[PDB]
């Protein structure tokens, strides 16, 4: 069946060349997209505003963008897909024919597996949950309101393919079928409602299980002599220069990252710095939550300057867990309590 993937393979050139040639003055505009595009602002933005707006979507765009991440994150291990900057230079289709051109740029260069396509994906979730939320309400010129909403879920994610294809860092498959996903995660958890009144237990068990079943996964697979690490050796001499290339030495990273925002929300949820200042308070108006989302934006933005070290791969896994769990913790009950407290005056 390799004739499909070299077809496949040799039309995600093709539009490579055709977008880098006939848009010239469109760089700027895709590597913003594609810096935006990180799921980084998902937990650090889009959670906060939406938490005091409706205390109810906050919870399921979590949920939908952690789950994404570990479907992502699993699936990159096995899918085994390919990224177009090596592939165009280490191929045997065009033996006969010229080799199409293709230009590198400094976000060009990558480590990883491009099968899963965890750009898209995440954005695709995180929108498509904002945006089914944003038409529950506003139910009771609804019509009108529907296709411009529709229209600028579409144009974000159509951008978003077309940024991640331009930088010659995937093929189009890969990113429709990364949207697919994501749209079908979203849809998926849109069906649970047994996500919103649960123990610190249930969100304990739940991490525990999706962290033993990452490791056992992982640990399996290399067991078995399945190769992990088979993209190192082609981001390494296809890159035209060295300096872009940042090797890996954090497998984890990720992991870790939405396992602690999970705990770190199932903790604050469950606290009495929660139930006292965004429950059941006489003091809990418009502004108040104007504020906490003010200083939460701001604070969160502050904190994130803090880089842990990565000498020692134990520290910098503990203090990655850490420093995901904290952005919960102090969104949801440290803040709001001291608002309340210096407020209520």
């Amino acid at each position: 069946m390799e004739e499909g993937m070299n077809v496949l393979h040799d039309f995600g050139i093709q539009s490579t060349h055709y977008l880098q040639v006939n848009y010239q003055d469109s760089q700027d505009w895709f590597i913003l997209v594609s810096v935006i595009a990180d799921l980084r602002n998902a937990f650090y933005v889009l959670f906060p505003i939406w938490f005091h707006l409706q205390e109810a979507v906050g919870i399921k765009l979590l949920w939908v963008a952690v789950i994404g991440d570990w479907l992502n994150l699993v699936f990159k291990w096995i899918l085994f897909g390919q990224r177009p900057y090596w592939w165009v230079l280490d191929t045997d289709y065009y033996s006969n024919t010229s080799v199409p051109l293709i230009k590198q740029f400094p976000v060009t260069c990558e480590t990883g597996p491009g099968s899963p396509s965890g750009h898209a994906m995440g954005t695709a979730g995180v929108y498509y949950v904002m945006v089914t939320s944003t038409l529950s309400i506003f139910q009771g010129r609804f019509r009108c309101l529907n296709v411009i909403l529709w229209l600028g879920f579409w144009a974000v994610q159509l951008n978003v393919c077309l940024s991640r294809i331009y930088l010659a860092a995937h093929f189009p498959h890969q990113v429709v079928a990364g949207v697919l996903s994501g749209i079908a995660v979203a849809e998926t958890f849109s069906h649970i409602h047994s996500i919103y009144n649960a123990s610190l237990k249930k969100y304990f068990l739940i991490t525990f299980f999706l962290f033993s079943f990452a490791i056992g996964f992982y640990l399996l697979l290399k067991g078995l002599g399945v190769d992990l690490l088979w993209t190192l050796e082609k981001a390494q001499r296809w890159c035209e220069q060295p300096e872009w290339v940042h090797i890996d030495t954090t497998p984890f990273a990720s992991l870790l990252k939405n396992l602690g925002t999970l705990f770190g929300l199932g903790l604050a949820l469950n606290s009495s710095m929660y139930r006292e200042s965004c429950k059941g308070k006489l003091s809990k108006w418009l502004p108040f939550r104007l504020s906490s989302i003010v200083a939460s934006l701001v604070l969160l933005h502050v904190f994130d300057s803090l880089k842990p070290p990565s000498q020692v791969e134990l520290v910098f896994y503990v203090l990655s867990f850490c420093k995901s769990a904290v952005v919960p913790l102090a969104s949801v009950s440290v803040i709001p309590y001291c608002l309340a407290q210096v407020l209520g005056q």
